[PDB]
């Protein structure tokens, strides 16, 4: 009975141009192969939320050391966006902001999709939209 509960759109699928443009069969094949070849790294797709007003990421596909913390990945992306120090940046995994002390391997292990990719959306806003 979640119909009588407000879920704040935290149950919806975050948009991904990557998923819309590449068929699941090919994505899953690639993610399974990359996980088998590089077990101590995890594949991550990083894309802008639709309403974000923030610098673009030239490259969206990352193969990340599993022990890299979310905070470290955060600062790396801030630098690659060329974001000013005083400007805000938020990550969302399935619409919720992850802890910066988690590792990317943990994030992947708990939240990767059935194509074996972890999807992260980023925005200047604290709510995904």
């Amino acid at each position: 009975g979640p119909s009588d509960f407000e879920e704040l759109d935290l149950d919806g699928e975050m948009k991904s141009t990557y998923k819309e443009e590449h068929p699941f069969e090919k994505r899953r094949s690639e993610g399974e192969k990359i996980r088998k070849k590089y077990p101590d790294r995890v594949p991550v797709i990083v894309e802008k939320a639709p309403k974000a007003r923030i610098g673009d990421l030239d490259k969206k596909k990352y193969l990340v050391p599993s022990d890299l913390t979310v905070g470290q990945f955060y600062f790396l992306i801030r630098k690659r966006i060329h974001l000013r120090a005083e400007d805000a940046l938020f990550f969302f995994v399935n619409n919720v902001i992850p802890p910066t002390s988690a590792t990317m391997g943990q994030l992947y292990q708990e939240h990767h999709e059935e194509d074996f990719f972890l999807y992260i959306a980023y925005s200047d806003e604290s709510v995904y939209g």
